[PDB]
């Protein structure tokens, strides 16, 4: 996989974000990550850990898959990068996302992803508390 350059547009929630690449807005929505929604309990928490973390970076960087790149919604399917630190690995360390939407094809970073939430889980982080 590689990185590729992107700029934040704007937040949408724990899970998506508008984001200008190659110099068209898309929304992205984060592969292999489940936040609540808005309205649900730690919706808020995720969507301001996601906000946070995009609108602080120096750089934004979208990481493709080896599968489907945009969802059919049309929005863009990624890793994303906050200066050099992913931000769906993130959220599952914080125990404000869950690992979900594995699909076959577009799942290399799962492992780590679920180490990751291993680790928030042990802790009691916000969803596992
Ligand atoms: C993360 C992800 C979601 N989706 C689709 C599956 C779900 O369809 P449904 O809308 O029919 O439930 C939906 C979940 O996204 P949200 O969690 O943003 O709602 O987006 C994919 O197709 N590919 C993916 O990699
Ligand atoms: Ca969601």
């Amino acid at each position: 996989l590689h990185k590729e350059p992107a700029t934040l547009i704007k937040a949408i929630d724990g899970d998506t974000v508008k984001l200008m690449y190659k110099g068209q807005p898309m929304t992205f929505r984060l592969l292999l990550v489940d936040t609540p929604e808005f309205n649900e309990k730690y919706g808020p928490e995720a969507s301001a850990f996601h906000k946070k973390m995009d609108q602080n970076a120096k750089k934004i960087e979208v990481e493709f898959d080896k599968g489907q790149r945009t969802d059919k919604y049309g929005r863009g399917l990624a890793y994303i990068y906050a200066d050099g630190k992913m931000v769906n690995e993130a959220l599952v360390r914080q125990g404000l996302a869950k690992v979900a939407y594995v699909y076959k094809g577009n799942n290399t970073h799962e492992q780590l992803l679920r180490k990751a939430e291993a680790q928030a889980k042990k802790e009691k982080l916000n969803i596992w508390s």
